[PDB]
């Protein structure tokens, strides 16, 4: 990972960040024993390989909020720690890879079109989708799952249209066996995210958008531990006579 | 490490700390590539075993500033990452353990008395001293040094008096082969601390004080990377006809 940040810019960010932390220490009268606990906890975060998790939960939403000021298209949201690049390509009408266990879940059929800011359909568009299964596990982050379970790269049609069948995601508990869970426990918080799909949508000459879609009335939608839920991203699927939930959501991309 | 912090108190500290960081992100328009660099750097800090160092340099001064509000005795300062408990006891007039190489350095003879707030001499007092050698290394943090090089626990006399001979400390460069050095380099900072002694002074029924003593006119005294230098802690030793530097500094302890 590399960035184009000048020493002047880093100096000013660092001064603000450390002054802020130091101001919090002074405000609350943080004590030596608390300092010692905080030191050991930072150590434990690294030892438990929890930096991507902790930062994506507690910090990433503010970085997307920065990016969100520059964009007029579909609302973005955090990537979170579970994206995997180069998931297998699928045709514009498709079903995500899933297990026999996954076929017992109520289907979700997600339709729409990738467009530009004027509403024009984009050819060449791709929709990379990934999400957790009904047990709350992500493929490649749980030894029991096929590596592409509920992951795919959907190639949209000449109009940018897609129709994707998957399973209805359910709420995700963040890992709590570790330092991040310990942090949440210590302050009587809760370690839940609402049910969600993740997507990255792209197209020739377009700025990709990384976003998430949630479900109206879903639990935790108003208290997402990751502060990543936006009202614009809440879907309201309708159940068909076949018992499947149908929903249409279009993506609007800013130009690159 | 353990603390007596309530979930209410942690919740409020956490909200302030994360809101502060998030406010800095928004203020400066921190970008995704910078977020990615910051994530990897946090990882590298843990992998390089640099948490105690980074926190003692950039954070500990604010925790001592909290403690400093409660105390009327000798000004305190940070402990830093190099204290070792149970260093060998020495009589109230003594020389710190040192090597043949160390005997080539101008001696420093440090005298004084441990007192209470009224100026009364305290019996039972101890002065634990440690500091770097002229090469800028600390014993137990450099494979080539005897483990108690320039470390000792001085037992003060029935009046709380001490006379301790050591070598004149010289400026300390923080380790820069690692993530902390990288941080400082990236913002054109400098990785130096002024020359200093560390001390922890204690006595029956007294609150110990952890402090540091610096040297008038010494380099970096006005730009300590650790922000740990206080004007009250700057010594002004005078050179004797024997070529040794002499200085008297008394310690005043708050009651426990
Ligand atoms: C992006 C960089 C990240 C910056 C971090 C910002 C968040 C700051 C808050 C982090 C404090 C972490 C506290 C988790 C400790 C878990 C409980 C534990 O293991 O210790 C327990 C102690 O008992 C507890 O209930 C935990 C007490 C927590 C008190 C520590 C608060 C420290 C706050 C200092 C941070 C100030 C930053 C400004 C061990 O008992 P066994
Ligand atoms: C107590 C918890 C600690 C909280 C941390 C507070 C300090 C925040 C500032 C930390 C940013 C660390 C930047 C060090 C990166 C070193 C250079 C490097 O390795 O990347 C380099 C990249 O080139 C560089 O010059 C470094 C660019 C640094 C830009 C990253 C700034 C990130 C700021 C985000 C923090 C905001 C917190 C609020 C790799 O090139 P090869
Ligand atoms: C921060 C975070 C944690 C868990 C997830 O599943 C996710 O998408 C984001
Ligand atoms: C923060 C820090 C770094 C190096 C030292 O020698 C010290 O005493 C303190
Ligand atoms: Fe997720
Ligand atoms: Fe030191
Ligand atoms: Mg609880
Ligand atoms: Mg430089």
């Amino acid at each position: 990972a590399t960035a184009d940040t000048s020493p002047e810019r880093l100096a000013a960010i660092a001064k603000d960040a450390l002054g802020a932390l130091n101001d919090v220490i002074l405000k609350h009268g943080v004590t030596y024993p608390e300092y010692r606990v905080f030191k050991q906890w930072l150590i434990d975060v690294g030892e438990g390989g929890e930096w991507p998790l902790f930062l994506d939960v507690f910090i990433e939403h503010s970085v997307e909020e920065v990016l969100a000021r520059s964009r007029k298209g579909t609302m973005g949201s955090i990537e979170g720690p579970y994206y995997i690049e180069n998931s297998p390509e699928l045709p514009s009408k498709c079903t995500l890879p899933m297990r026999e266990e996954d076929e017992k879940i109520t289907p979700l059929v997600f339709s729409g079109q990738v467009t530009d800011l004027d509403g024009n359909g984009l050819a060449g568009a791709k929709v990379e989708l990934w999400h957790a299964d009904n047990d709350g596990y992500y493929s490649q982050f749980a030894p029991h799952l096929p590596e592409w379970n509920l992951r795919g790269t959907i190639i949209a049609d000449e109009e940018g249209r897609y129709e994707i069948t998957t399973i209805q995601p359910a709420p995700y508990q963040i890992p709590t066996d570790g330092p991040t869970g310990q942090f949440i426990e210590a302050q009587n918080g809760h370690p839940w995210r609402p049910a969600h799909l993740h997507l990255i949508v792209s197209a020739p000459g377009k700025e990709s958008v990384t976003t998430q879609l949630y479900f109206k009335g879903g639990e935790w939608i108003d208290s997402d531990v990751a502060s990543a839920t936006k009202p614009e991203l809440i879907l309201d699927p309708k159940t068909g006579d076949d018992g499947k939930n149908y929903v249409t959501y279009n993506f609007v991309l800013d130009p690159a």
